[PDB]
DNA sequence: GACCACGGCGCC
DNA sequence: AAAAGGCGCCGTGGTC
């Protein structure tokens, strides 16, 4: 390409490096862009961000990002990234997509910039004719792109000397544990070594040993294994415990407060557009998709994110949201009828999981029954229902009898969906969002049928983020005009930031916006919250 | 210091 | 652990 001087004319595709992969943390090192055959780079790459009017080319979400943190207004368009994962969501990485589609991603902004050029074109070459694939792209992927770079650089507040007092306490709490521990063992060892606890265990306690880990076929010491012990040693329990502690501390409690950005006093993630699938987002550095909130020290933890002073959170959760979309993808009268009529199917199983009526199912219950309907929905076996639910096998199997037949046309949408699969080589959502799944042909049924379970889930899960992304993008420019942020996305849940004056018109605004975004074949309900904290905001 | 593979486990 | 699916991060163990 010809060189030539900063700064480029409009459109050009810009390449760019960072010192790291976060761009609320990189230094920006250079900067250039590509276009009609010449390629302009950046004398210093700070200044030269301040020319361009929109940042197009590979990753140009995070240099957006980048962007805003300095103050810039400089919004994300075109990324071959996000043609490539609509092709083929296996395309998550620029190493790869290069590789596929023509070029080397290299550590060089003017050859990035290069690439950019190259790989759009012929990506959006690819593109043609997919005309779902094209919908999904202009009217999701590409604006949604915009919508993240903004949610990523406002950063969600977090109460750091709350944290910190909270790790001290956690500390002689553990060790109360630890120390309970190695006397049952009659030895100290590395308690946090599953391979040093596996020989104590099994080795020189006498325990049985349940299972096996799957790629090195050791003797597993997980909840599972040790939750069906619980009995057999006083050890057990303690274990349990100590886990549950450790990986509250060392994932939480500990990173997260010296995670806090320097120029916004806040905690920003990365949203992850071409990492999954299904389509999902994903969440990282850190990942903010997980935070705790099942149990008592969890929901210490979730507390500590907090609305800024004078704000409310706003969390708005869609009510049993792939069993919405189960019942519009297969077209099953009874599931549509049932929420027609306004029932809960997790409450419904969680009342006959406990053994209490529906209006004595309390939060923590509903919880562990959804994994049982999703368990069960996607393929769990008799053998482990029973296990967890602790009850007859035959009592398990006979719930898994009950429940596709309630739902009868579910198994047909599933054989449907598979023999599809079996011979596109790859299954859709709703919106036509594509999965390749060619372990369908599999000649080893452990493998194949594993293909199955991803494969079948996949349309479900899927299209269930593609209405979440879809309200995302209607739902932003509504927020800014209300002075509204928009903080985080945990799958089919949206936490947003509201002044104390307008929260409660943004919560019901949301919450509609949530609600229509793309009507189906049953209503889609969102519960919502409004709180000073994400805890308290889910009510 | 950093990379991986692994087991394990936090959320959806 | 097991015929649920989708993720990312932790510490260990082994390298490099
Ligand atoms: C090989 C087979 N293998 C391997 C592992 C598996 O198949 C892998 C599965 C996996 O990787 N791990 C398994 C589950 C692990 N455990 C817990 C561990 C167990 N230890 C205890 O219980 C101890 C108890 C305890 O301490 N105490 C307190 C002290 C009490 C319990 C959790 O996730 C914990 C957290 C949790 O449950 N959070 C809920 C959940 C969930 C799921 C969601 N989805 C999809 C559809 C939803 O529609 C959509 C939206 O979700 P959501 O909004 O929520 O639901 P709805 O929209 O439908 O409903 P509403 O919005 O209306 O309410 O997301 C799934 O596909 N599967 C799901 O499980
Ligand atoms: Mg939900
Ligand atoms: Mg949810």
């Amino acid at each position: 390409l010809e060189e030539a001087p900063w700064p480029p004319p409009e459109g050009a595709f810009v390449g760019f490096v960072l010192s790291r992969k976060e761009p609320m943390w990189a230094d920006l090192l250079a900067l250039a862009a590509a276009r009609g055959g010449r390629v302009h780079r950046a004398p210093e790459p700070y200044k030269a961000l301040r020319d361009l009017k929109e940042a197009r080319g590979l990753l140009a979400k995070d240099l957006s990002v980048l962007a805003l943190r300095e103050g810039l207004g400089l919004p994300p368009g075109d990324d071959p990234m996000l043609l490539a994962y609509l092709l083929d969501p296996s395309n998550t990485t620029p190493e790869g997509v290069a590789r596929r589609y023509g070029g080397e991603w290299t550590e060089e902004a003017g050859e990035r910039a290069a690439l950019s050029e190259r790989l759009f074109a012929n990506l959006w070459g690819r593109l043609e004719g997919e005309e779902r694939l094209l919908w999904l792209y202009r009217e999701v992927e590409r604006p949604l792109s915009a919508v993240l770079a903004h949610m990523e650089a406002t950063g969600v507040r977090l109460d750091v000397a709350y944290l910190r007092a909270l790790s001290l306490e956690v500390a002689e709490e553990i060790a109360r544990l630890e120390a309970e521990v190695f006397r049952l063992a009659g030895h100290p060892f590395n308690l946090n070594s599953r391979d040093q606890l596996e020989r104590v265990l099994f080795d020189e306690l006498g325990l049985p040993a349940i299972g096996k880990t799957e790629k090195t076929g050791k003797r597993s010491t997980s909840a599972a294994v040790l939750e069906a012990l619980r009995e057999a040693h006083p050890i057990v329990e303690k274990i349990l415990q100590y886990r549950e502690l450790t990986k509250l501390k060392s994932t939480y409690i500990d990173p997260l407060p010296d995670l806090i950005h320097p120029r916004t006093g806040r905690l920003h993630t990365r949203f992850n557009q071409t990492a999954t699938a299904t389509g999902r987002l994903s969440s990282s550095d850190p990942n903010l998709q997980n935070i705790p909130v099942r149990t008592p020290l969890g929901q210490r933890i979730r507390r500590a994110f907090i609305a800024e002073e004078g704000w409310l959170l706003v969390a708005l959760d869609y009510s049993q949201i792939e069993l919405r979309v189960l019942a519009h993808l297969s077209g099953d009268e009874n599931l549509i009828r049932v929420f027609q009529e306004g029932r809960d199917i997790h409450t419904e199983t969680a009342s006959w999981m406990f053994g209490v009526p529906r209006e004595a199912v309390d939060p923590l219950m509903r919880r562990a029954a959804k994994t049982i309907n999703f368990g069960v929905l996607y393929g769990m076996s008799a053998h482990r229902l029973s296990q967890e639910l602790a009850i007859p096998y035959e009592e398990a199997q006979a719930f898994i009898e009950r429940y596709f037949q309630s739902f009868p046309k579910v198994r047909a949408w599933i054989e449907k969906t598979l023999e599809e699969g079996r011979r596109r080589g790859y299954v859709e959502t709703l919106f036509g969002r594509r999965r390749y799944v060619p372990d369908l042909e599999a000649r080893v049924k452990s493998v194949r049928e594993a293909a199955e379970r991803m494969a079948f889930n996949m349309p479900v899960q899927g299209t269930a983020a593609d209405l979440m992304k879809l309200a995302m993008v209607k739902l932003f420019p509504r927020l800014e005009e209300m002075g509204a942020r928009m903080l985080l996305q945990v799958h089919d849940e949206l936490v947003l930031e509201a002044p104390k004056e307008r929260a409660e018109a943004v919560a019901r605004l949301a919450k509609e916006v949530m609600e229509g975004v793309y009507p189906l074949a049953v209503p889609l309900e969102v519960e919502v919250g409004i709180g000073e904290d994400w805890l308290s905001a889910k009510e």
